[PDB]
């Protein structure tokens, strides 16, 4: 039926409705750290999030997402491997049922407990709908989560999750500052890829940060209490909403760091 992460509608099925699932530049991938190429022509990332305006938090039945006002250049990503200015639209997470799985990207086959995606779109295309049709339309910042110490800047998000437990619930979520989710270092790997959910469009420049952030077990536990289902349907916990690594095919992963 409609796609998801279950036995009968999960990632191994998606190609029937979205044939680009078997394409040449699909995501995520395993990052082989010994095969990644240091590229000294890569610039530092510029993350300018001081003027970010968050709007809403929403359970969309496959993750939860925080949406931002992208009507002007408030929260932007520039530099790195990018040409031009990319506006922050939303962030969302992927996570597991257990601490040893949950990330989409892996590093030398290592899985992390979760993965944070900050999705940005190239302002030269005027709106995000147009941007997803272009090979350089989106830039997604990927950040790994490991279980350890708590991340204080994540707590405002975990404390509102009980109010968006089921599919289609949303809530006002203003004045959230996404800088509190970033690691110390902005060293990164980058490669051309795709959205990791349908429609799996091959429009993404991936920027995956080397340094994970730490979250506590109590914080990740709250993610795992969300539901895939709508209110009044049989309860199905929202866990393991990650798509496995795809073949690299004819691509090179570049590193910003030696
Ligand atoms: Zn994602």
């Amino acid at each position: 039926h409609h796609w998801g992460y279950g036995k009968h509608n999960g990632p191994e099925h998606w190609h029937k409705d979205f044939p680009i699932a078997k394409g040449e530049r699909q995501s995520p991938v395993d990052i082989d750290t010994h095969t990644a190429k240091y590229d000294p022509s890569l610039k530092p990332l510029s993350v300018s999030y001081d003027q970010a305006t968050s709007l809403r938090i929403l359970n969309n039945g496959h993750s939860f997402q925080v949406t931002f006002d992208d009507s002007q250049d408030k929260a932007v990503l520039k530099g790195g491997p990018l040409d031009g200015t990319y506006r922050l639209l939303q962030f969302h997470f992927h996570w597991g049922s257990l601490d040893g799985q949950g990330s989409e990207h892996t590093v030398d086959k290592k899985k992390y407990a979760a993965e944070l995606h900050l999705v940005h779109w190239n302002t030269k295309y005027g709106d995000v709908g147009k941007a997803v049709q272009q090979p350089d339309g989106l830039a997604v910042l990927g950040i790994f989560l490991k279980v350890g110490s708590a991340k204080p800047g994540l707590q405002k998000v975990v404390d509102v999750l009980d109010s968006i437990k089921t599919e289609g619930k949303s809530a006002d979520f203003t004045n959230f500052d996404p800088r509190g989710l970033l690691p110390e270092s902005l060293d990164y790997w980058t490669y051309p890829g795709s959205l990791t959910t349908p429609p799996l469009a091959e429009c993404v420049t991936w920027i995956v940060l080397k340094e994970p952030i730490s979250v506590s077990s109590e914080q990740v536990l709250k993610f795992r209490k969300l539901n895939f289902n709508g209110e009044g349907e049989p309860e199905e916990l929202m866990v393991d909403n990650w798509r496995p690594a795809q073949p690299l095919k004819n691509r090179q992963i570049k590193a910003s760091f030696k």
